[PDB]
């Protein structure tokens, strides 16, 4: 049996939201997100990576990230892989821009081994994953202005379809008010949602593609 209610940020395993700006970082940011939450799990320390060494440094055609033009959760977990490594943000800060790599492995802050990829469509696996691994890396449709205006309750738009189009981090998962919901980590900044949070609805059909693309990393 699974908690009814989960929240990672409860546990210190969640860093502060992030502003991504101008630059189609989404993915990178998903990306740390779910590396930092893992590295708090191992290490106990609780340290924001950084999301810039994964714009500038998988922008090629072995990954098929696109750095500022967009990327993959996945393709971010097989370049630290690859790597050896990822840099904190305080040694290797955001730009909001695409650079050339300036990754250093004297400032290594996290590993990766390798990563899980979750059942197309699986919210029974979601679960699981959220509550017994940590925070998840999952694309969600964000098309609509109806989840820009989020700010609270549980969003469930039946416009929404699969049609993935943004990087975003579930933290948790429950029920409000008898509607079942996925906490997830915007990176739109701190006024966007609920300090950054949304609740998305769960149950619902796989609703805007949440569970279709997911995955998570082990250092
Ligand atoms: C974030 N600022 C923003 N969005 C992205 O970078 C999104 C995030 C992912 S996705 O939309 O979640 C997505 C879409 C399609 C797949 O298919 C798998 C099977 C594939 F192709 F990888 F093999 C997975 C995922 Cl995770 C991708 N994405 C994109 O914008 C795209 C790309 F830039 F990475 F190519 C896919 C268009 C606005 C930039």
């Amino acid at each position: 049996t699974l908690p009814d209610t989960v929240d990672w940020r409860e546990k210190g395993c969640v860093t502060e939201v992030k502003y991504q700006g101008s630059c189609g970082a989404c993915w990178a940011f998903s990306a740390v997100g779910a590396l930092e939450g893992q590295l708090k799990l191992k290490t106990g320390k609780l340290i924001s990576l950084s999301a810039q060494n994964l714009v500038d440094c998988s922008n090629e055609e072995k990954y098929g990230n696109k750095g500022c033009g967009g990327g993959y959760m996945t393709e971010a977990f097989q370049y630290i892989i690859d790597n050896g490594g990822i840099e904190a943000d305080a040694s290797y800060p955001y730009k909001a821009m695409d650079e050339k790599c300036h990754y250093n492995s004297k400032n290594r802050a996290a590993t990766c081994s390798r990563y899980i990829q979750l059942p197309f469509g699986d919210e029974d696996a979601l679960k699981e994953a959220v509550a017994t691994k940590g925070p998840v890396s999952v694309g969600i449709d964000a098309s609509h202005s109806s989840f820009f205006f989020y700010k609270s309750g549980v969003y469930d738009d039946p416009s929404c379809t699969g049609n993935v189009n943004h990087g975003v981090l579930v933290v948790g998962y429950g029920t409000l008010d008898g509607k079942d919901y996925w906490l997830v980590k915007n990176s739109w900044g701190l006024n966007f949602g609920d300090q950054g949070y949304i609740r998305m609805a769960r149950n619902n059909k796989n609703h805007c593609g949440i569970a279709s693309y997911c995955s998570y990393p082990e250092i």
